[PDB]
């Protein structure tokens, strides 16, 4: 149960409000110890929606602003 299938199950749901339907869900299928995986994996979707990008990777800088960001080619 590597963090690839929480990255990319959570990753493609699109949607905030839905993120939230998923994770109650989780909730007793999966496990407390566990349950850091999908808080330290769903944070890194949440800066991308926040805009409507694709992040991948975020110092704790970011989730205390949650809207600092840079354009690229």
């Amino acid at each position: 149960g590597t963090k690839t299938d929480y990255l990319m199950r959570l990753r493609k749901c699109t949607t905030i409000d839905t993120l939230e339907r998923v994770i109650e869900k989780n909730k007793y299928e999966l496990s407390d110890d566990e349950l850091e995986l999908f808080y330290s994996a769903a944070d890194h979707r949440l800066a991308e929606l926040t805009m409507n990008k694709l992040y991948d990777k975020i110092p704790p800088t970011v989730w205390q602003h949650v809207k600092h960001h840079h354009h690229h080619h």
